[PDB]
């Protein structure tokens, strides 16, 4: 099995990780880490390094890869959570797709019944389409990475489960993303505008004229599709039930300070991502948005898709301190 | 100009870098760093992050990007060297291509004529073809990155120009690389075996049967094409002349300890690189090679070429300590 070989490769390359079998999941080699909230995510294979490359101090305690573009099954999530539980609870970060929501929610209930204190954060940052074939609402994409790092820092600092969960839900309401594909993982010189990370259709297919023009269209969409009201359920561990919570996003606005992630969906040359970043800084400056930090690279992919996404996450001094906090993972590494 | 936009993007993304104009080159924002050997490289654009993503503490003092797949002109190299000169010499790392050799060698003479103490290291690690399209000898490829890190660590701790040069030349004789392409940056299910990073032809075109079989062919070739005797010129700054030096490489052999770099030439998914790494570990174990450290990712590219390269560099305890030493650049970051 090729997925087997790929995960074996991951494990051999990174002694800081432990690959488990029966069921398969990956954790930090030092898990369970006593006295800290444990953070977990997962989803289909094919988005590497999301989420396995984000396992480590200051970020995820473990992750649960599934088959290609397919949520892991509940047994993997349950077993991974039980392995990383440090006695302060486990927070599950779930990207908004039919499969992931079902499987992670099932695992949440199984955990609660086994006495594990658990709650959830749903990610729905893709501003492009509401109600795509495999999502109720908006899709969860690259802002998931930014939230993992920020919530990861908070957990590492010693924040409680509730505090980590509230922070995750708040950041989710402040991050906005959009992706484009020039070719899947249709017509030449044509792009899928607002594509999903499993290849889901976007807003439309339209001509590619230039990188700068494409970035302008993506940026404009982030500015105008920002307003959003919807229900997101979260697990209330005190009552042992799902709580429907209305959640509101405000549009990005002049005066906002942001973290920008220019993300390779798979086969875009880094040179081009820097070109994208250049146009993006220009547009943010014109719109009154201050980019405070950035990430540019392959962080949330879709196999070998030719395309890229832009994520802008509103932040404040406190959030920037969490960003600057140390992180030690395969894909993201920085010290104090 | 697209290149202009991409370099501006690089500069805006990384305050640790300074982009210069008239002529264009990039340096560490803190250069010149007094009292340390300054390390520089450069080459065509289209291999990002090599070399601009390696500018930073523990690695390059600056780099000189040229036009796509084209060496920078001598003025860019000269001005970059003068900007980073810290009074202890400048070491130029040159990949072995007709253009790069001519331009860096011309810049070397100009520097010497201007009173700057300089010397060079030529990289010729690609074992695939001798006398390719644009190279006298063997081509300089991804081992250039490992050498920049190792010599970069040596310069950073205060080693002399001579010691840094000697180290680079020694490492060059110990590193071996080969790349393959499935599609350029021809026939279906066929690969260019031993492809060059500018898209130069390889050993041959052959069928692609599986990832594991491809890795086996690549690995076998590294084992059998290892032995190599050739002349590499270096600048003798005491005599003010080029010195023709015979240099010898031994084949990789049972008992060797190595650093392995599995490198995306452009559009290979990370999942596939881990699969490559998994097979590579098996083959190394069978051959008696101990992999002590690895790097897996997009480190020395060829636009959006679909393909990857494998580099194995023989090392010892001293070299491993240089590898583990702190490095803080756009592409590579680790501390103690």
């Amino acid at each position: 099995d090729v997925l087997d070989e790929q995960l074996a490769g991951l494990a051999k390359a990174h002694p800081s990780l432990t690959l488990h079998q029966d069921p398969v999941y990956v954790t930090r080699a030092d898990a369970p880490v006593a006295g800290k909230v444990a953070l977990l995510s997962g989803g289909g294979s094919g988005h590497e390094p999301m989420h396995c490359g984000y396992i480590g101090q200051g970020m995820l305690s473990g992750a649960c890869p599934g088959e290609i573009f397919t949520s892991p099954t509940p047994d993997k999530i349950f077993e991974c959570a039980m392995q990383v539980d440090g006695g302060e609870g486990v927070l599950l970060i779930i990207k908004n797709y039919t499969g992931d929501i079902l499987n992670f929610e099932t695992a949440t209930e199984l955990l609660h019944d086994s006495g594990v204190k658990v709650t959830t954060v749903v990610i729905d940052d893709d501003v492009a389409v509401k109600d795509s074939l495999y999502t109720a609402g908006r899709r969860g994409v690259a802002n998931t990475v930014l939230i993992e790092k920020l919530v990861g820092a908070a957990a590492e600092r010693g924040d409680s489960l509730d505090a980590c969960a509230e922070l995750g839900r708040k950041l989710n309401n402040q991050g906005h993303s959009i992706g484009i594909a020039l070719g899947a993982c249709l017509a030449d010189n044509e792009m899928e505008f607002g594509v999903g990370i499993h290849g889901e259709p976007g807003i439309d297919r339209r001509p590619f004229s230039s990188l700068d023009q494409t970035v302008d269209e993506m940026f404009d969409t982030l500015l105008v599709n920002g307003s959003y009201h919807r229900t997101l359920r979260f697990w209330d561990y005190q009552q042992g039930s799902w709580q429907e919570e209305q959640q509101t996003k405000q549009p990005l606005q002049s005066g906002d300070r942001v973290i920008a992630l220019v993300n390779n969906l798979g086969a875009t040359p880094l040179s081009e991502l820097y070109g994208v970043y250049n146009r993006l800084t220009t547009r943010c400056q014109q719109a009154g948005l201050t980019i405070e930090r950035n990430l540019i690279g392959a962080y949330c992919t879709s196999l070998d898709m030719t395309g890229f996404s832009i994520t802008l996450l509103k932040v404040d001094d406190e959030t920037l301190a969490l960003w600057d906090a140390p992180v030690h993972t395969p894909a993201l590494n920085w010290g104090k």
